[PDB]
């Protein structure tokens, strides 16, 4: 139904507005670079280790906020087949503050490895030219782990350890891009995972501000991805908490 | 036009998850609190001066996303006798990490004040009584600069630092918690003013996330509060950056 497709991508526009155009957003991305830096500058590794930071890419180093434009333009719930054309177009955008930290990392006894579920088989040649166009440094390929039979990181954290390196943090806008304890989980659990974590954000495990998608979504019903549309509208609308309207 | 009302609420739907549901925005909250603590054990101030830091309340301190699902719910835009209303059933929550900063704060030689818009007159108590509630220390009144006459906060920093303190950092949601150089600007200006303060955001500019309402949605369009439903409706979706589909 086009209805229900327009109802599920306009519930979109307000928080999409919000990382699109509002200063408070970029206030938000500088804020985790700068403490970013700070702990990257504090950390030290075992003897005989190089340092590492894992960054993901989509929505904590690559800014793809005009594929969400299409989505609600065209009331086009989420498809890897448009996603695939999206990367290929090579509009990818930098968030703000980025870009300097990674090039401060790999330019200070650092290396940045960038472990993102874009597709290793079909979208790294478009991720490559967009961060090469974009500024950053260290887009060799070797610098990149992305997707090809699972879309949970830890196994790829692994393989950078298994290179001599000591990951220092993590930057991610998904709770999914710090390990697995909760990937695939709900948001009771998720939650609880990061008050168990509670001092680790901003020093860590850097967060970016992603309102848009993610780990959360899934985590707002059980089996919420094989959802039909109507059912997506229908798992978001009962996961809102509301007031009743009395004192 | 309830149609209107509808459309309007809806687009604020998965923003409002997010806020509400995520793990992820727990760790924004966690990561901007405990970037302010590092900040304030840091801070110095001039001889003869004591240790202020300014707080605001709404989407910082203060948890209000249940007003936010009672819109939804309702399609009711906002209006500021339903707030008024809101603040009295004395149902707000607290942010993430903001009463264990706001109490070590006032514990170690500081004093935490509220520049907040909640309203002197008519929103004091309810403020008071539900801060009290959510284990917040030093909420006696005189913590409190509530809005009189203006919703510019600029004036009431100043008040403060009359009273024999240096603000050592601000904490906030809305850029207008910083001062009153974008305030009522639109939201060019807005991101230009975060550019020229790149450095000072995780250290005494802390920012919160949110994606529900602020100074950026009057941001969206010259005159947008005063527009009527349908208007918002036209500016939010002509604020959209969208990929036009091609390569
Ligand atoms: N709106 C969306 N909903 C679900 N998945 C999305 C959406 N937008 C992009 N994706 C997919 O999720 C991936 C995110 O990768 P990551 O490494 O940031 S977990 C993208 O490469 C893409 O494959
Ligand atoms: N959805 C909204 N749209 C516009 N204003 C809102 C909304 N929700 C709350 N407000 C008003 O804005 C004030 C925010 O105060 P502040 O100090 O965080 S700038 C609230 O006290 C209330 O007075
Ligand atoms: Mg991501
Ligand atoms: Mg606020």
């Amino acid at each position: 139904e086009e209805h229900a497709n327009m109802q599920l991508q306009q519930q979109a526009v307000l928080g999409l507005n919000w990382m699109q155009d509002s200063g408070e957003y970029k206030a938000l991305a500088y804020q985790a670079y700068n403490a970013a830096k700070v702990a990257f500058d504090h950390a030290k590794v075992a003897k005989g280790k190089k340092k590492a930071v894992v960054a993901d890419l989509d929505e904590t180093m690559l800014d793809n906020s005009p594929y969400a434009g299409w989505q609600v333009q065209n009331n086009k719930p989420f498809d890897g087949k448009d996603w695939t054309r999206w990367v290929d177009a090579r509009q990818s955008r930098a968030v703000p503050g980025a870009v300097e930290f990674n090039n401060y990392v790999n330019s200070h006894n650092g290396k940045v490895f960038y472990v993102t579920n874009r597709k290793d088989s079909t979208e790294k040649s478009g991720t490559i030219d967009d961060m090469k166009r974009l500024g950053f440094n260290g887009v060799e390929e070797s610098a990149f782990y992305l997707k090809k039979d699972k879309s949970a990181k830890a196994a790829r954290f692994a393989e950078i350890e298994k290179q001599g390196y000591e990951i220092v943090l993590y930057v991610g806008d998904n709770l999914d891009d710090f390990g697995n304890t909760v990937y695939g989980k709900l948001n009771a659990d998720r939650r609880a995972f990061v008050d168990q974590n509670q001092g680790k954000f901003g020093k860590t495990f850097i967060m970016l501000p992603n309102a848009n998608y993610g780990g959360w979504e899934g985590g707002l019903a059980e089996g919420y991805f094989k959802k039909d549309t109507q059912g997506q509208i229908k798992a978001r609308l009962d996961a809102v908490q509301a007031w009743d309207g009395k004192l």
